[PDB]
């Protein structure tokens, strides 16, 4: 009886002081433009959405009949706790309208409280509000000059006009590859001054850089509820979830905590013609009573999704792109309906997933250094899945759960010879044995890695060869106005190869 | 022990070549047992104090030595993340034990009021606690470092090369405060330093019903008062009439089960009657002070010595506290107080309208440091310590975090902190909504406004470079003459 998917998955929204730019996205989805009742004055907006949901959900107006309007891409989670905030009313329909709801009581400060996976854009007569979720999530772009504003949820569709008017901004950083183009930061809200197209950047939310000794009993029931509380948040009811599942600690523990939200679960894992963790998984499969699926495919068809992975992600670090061409693959071979898809994405960083000894001081370095520099990987964005009509929302990245996991001290990330013992423990109770203490998981390279050593790259020269491979991707995509389909992967690769 | 091991220190550490503080006490040298290569310090004490739990030292990694000047409050935490059970000495043995386990980490974990140096084989370690409520300066150069809980002890002396992270101490040259909530880490050799910030204010916030926001200040209170309380000792509570001491002595009357009050008060006002009422509904020994407007302005060139800031706004706050820590009769005090909690609870603000309460917070979380309002010399100058629970790391988080409607609320300015003591106090006291002798002295020597606000900035600036940059004490500065100056100068 609800909406699966949320109003709206991305937007190119415009302010402007005099004039009147079909978008270009990933995101796939119906394309409908917003009414402007002030004319000039008002905020335009062209949303992509889920077929056939009409996308009202994703904007608001005044309630006095002034020239004032929110459009939302994304959704909010502690939608019980903002609304208990609120004054008399009307009772918000939509997120978009809990924004601006919220915005009336605290101004801009209204951010601050707000858990969710989102980008929005407001525009109240001569003034602009941009703002992102606590993890930037969501990515959210802009090109402001005196005069005028324009925000999107991707980067392309910016872009894709001829030079675009946008200048630094505060905290805005200029997006590589592009001219005219920033992004706007993780956790923060622009207030614009349409005018002048100055701005001042507000942070609402930033890592902690303190940690926090708790009764250890305590810590790991209290990683167990943070859990079960956002995925219940990330599942609609009515709705049986789809959960992207593996054999290890992370994506097992939200498809246990989804199945109790749901009372059902659909699970999904994905292989390829040389290696899988099929096993792995069915083992959670079969203790949960899930309907399952696999997907085998060829190694050459997931390299073949190198440049969907950047044109979708808009990111030009070649590790993330590595670790998105398995989600790449999956999302697009799916069958069927558009899903609401869960996964355990992103719980390694808070964690430090990848430190291997009992040693704790590199493992705090390491995730302290993560925490500072995962803004403008765009390694959670929804593109990568909406690419295909699919939303996708992670869990560990939620903001409570993301909060807790990073003030633990290091102790209880690497304990008793084990990595993310914690989240090992606070699931122990709803898991099979085997996978809640089997180690994550020498001389193993990686497909991409393995394309160019096959290409005779040198080993010391491989990464380096990854970075061009990528950068070329995305000047072809991104900032060249190609679809991933017109590009010949194989002569960049060779190209790049060739010139190492 | 009622008081810290250390108040403070000069400590140095270069290759083979005393300090006058502020701080009144014993000095005392310690050992150098590595000889030239060790870390060489002077720490200033209580003469009641054995300044040992302020030094430890062990092999493990290097030769190694810590000093620490204060203490740590979340000391059961800390013990229950470190092996085996041999129990440390003190706080600087407990740094030791943790920076065994996590290294500089080790600080991201601690909840205290203290500043340490670390020397461990030729790298040194500097460190303050998440609000920096104890000073610490430096001056590095390659392979000398030298430290200090008080900048005039550096002032005093040639070298230190620029430390980016770090802020440049007025006037002074080549010397630096530690930020707050950091560690600096030094190479000695090189003279490089990497600093790493290990607490950093929340900028989201909370919601919580009021039931539970209640309920979860007044435990946070309750537990930050209680570890700061000795136990068997009576401690004393700066109390006005307003709800932020009344809190912390209600807290402290029942963790100590006895409680010392005492309120100050000048010839132009004094909020005598209103702390009256909270000294007989805890039935506590109360004493009240009233010192002359004119002995209230002779502080000023002790508080700038004392603080060492030369922020005008936060001298003239300073300049009662100051006052009042110097008129304290009988022995050496360790005193708590209810000063910060305006802060993150927005104390100042008058609307029911909420934007502008949290715009004043951010800011303010993100400006405190440096302006050293908190400092423990403005009261060990008169050998008293000085802790303030509002600012306690748990209570800060908490109280930051808040949304704005728990602050103001039913037409009440900090309102969760009123509801969390409603039932330790009388109505009247948590009820009582929160609602310049150096500006009257200005206009005396002829000065317009636009023009008062900055000479006032000029007399407090001039005062410093005579008491903290000229090695002056405060009793040698003709305050009038001081402001004669700065008058004829605009
Ligand atoms: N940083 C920034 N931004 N700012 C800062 C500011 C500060 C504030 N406050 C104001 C000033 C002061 O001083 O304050 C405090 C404390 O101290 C003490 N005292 C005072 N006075 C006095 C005292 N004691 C005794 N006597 C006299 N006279 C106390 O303890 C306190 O706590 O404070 P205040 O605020 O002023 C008062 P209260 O008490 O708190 O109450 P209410 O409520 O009215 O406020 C801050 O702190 O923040
Ligand atoms: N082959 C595959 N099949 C299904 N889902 C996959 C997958 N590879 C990655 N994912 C999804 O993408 C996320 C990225 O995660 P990874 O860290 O690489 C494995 P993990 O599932 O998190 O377990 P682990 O990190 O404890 O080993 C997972 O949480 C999972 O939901
Ligand atoms: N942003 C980063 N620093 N890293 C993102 C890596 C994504 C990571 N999965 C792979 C495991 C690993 O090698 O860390 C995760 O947290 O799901
Ligand atoms: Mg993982
Ligand atoms: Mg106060």
């Amino acid at each position: 009886g609800a909406p699966v998917l949320p109003a709206a998955f991305g937007f190119l929204a415009s302010a402007r002081t005099g004039g009147g730019p079909g978008p270009v996205f990933a995101t796939r989805g119906s394309h409908t433009d917003i009414d402007t009742p002030q004319g000039e004055r008002s905020l335009a907006a062209t949303l992509v959405h889920a077929p056939s949901v009409a996308p009202d959900r994703a904007v608001a107006r005044s309630l006095t009949g002034a020239p004032t309007t929110a459009v939302l891409a994304g959704e909010i989670y502690n939608r019980d706790e903002l609304l208990s905030v609120l004054p008399a009313g009307p009772a918000p329909e939509g997120d978009a309208e809990l924004v601006l709801r919220l915005l009336e009581r605290y101004d801009l400060h209204a951010f601050r409280l707000v858990n969710g996976r989102f980008a929005t854009v407001v525009r109240t007569g001569d003034r602009v509000l941009l703002a992102t979720d606590h993890a930037g999530s969501v990515p959210l772009y802009t090109c402001v000059a005196p005069g005028e504003v324009r925000a999107s949820t991707e980067a392309k569709a910016l872009a894709a006009h001829r030079d675009p008017k946008g200048f630094p901004l505060a905290d805005a950083r200029r997006v590589a590859g592009l001219t005219g183009v920033y992004q706007v930061p993780a956790g923060a809200v622009m207030d614009i001054d349409l005018g002048s197209g100055t701005a001042v950047t507000h942070r609402t939310w930033t890592p902690g850089l303190s940690r926090r000794i708790l009764p250890e009993g305590e810590a790991v029931a209290a990683v167990r509820a943070a859990l079960e509380k956002a995925v219940a948040q990330r599942v609609t009811p009515g709705d049986t979830p789809l959960v992207v599942l593996s054999g290890g600690i992370d994506s097992s523990g939200v498809a246990a905590c989804a199945h109790r939200a749901a009372g059902e679960l659909d699970t999904v894992s994905m292989g390829t013609d040389t290696s899988n963790e099929f096993r792995e998984a069915r083992a959670v499969v079969d203790h949960l009573r899930t309907r399952h699926r696999e997907i085998t495919i060829p190694t050459t068809e997931l390299l073949a999704q190198l440049p969907y992975a950047v044109w979708a992600s808009e990111s030009v670090d070649p590790d993330i792109i590595e670790y998105l061409l398995p989600l790449t693959a999956l999302y697009r071979a799916l069958d069927g309906p558009e899903r609401r898809i869960l996964t355990g994405y992103g719980a390694d960083i808070p964690l430090g997933g990848m430190h291997r000894e009992d040693r704790l001081p590199a493992l705090d370095t390491v995730l302290a250094h993560d925490m500072a520099t995962f803004d403008g990987l765009n390694e959670m964005s929804p593109v990568l899945s909406t690419l295909a009509g699919h939303w996708t929302t992670h869990p560990y990245w939620d903001r409570e759960v993301l909060d807790l996991l990073v003030s633990l001290e290091a102790g209880l990330k690497r304990r008793h010879g084990r990595d993310k013992w914690v989240l090992r423990a606070a699931m122990a109770d709803a898991l099979p044995a085997e996978t809640v203490n089997r180690p994550k998981l020498s001389g193993t390279t990686s497909s991409f890695s393995r394309l160019l050593l096959d290409h005779g790259v040198a080993e010391d020269r491989v990464h380096e060869a990854k970075r061009q491979v990528v950068r070329e991707l995305f000047d072809l995509t991104v900032g060249g106005g190609r679809h991933p389909s017109e590009v010949d992967t194989d002569d960049v690769v060779r190209s790049v190869a060739d010139r190492t």
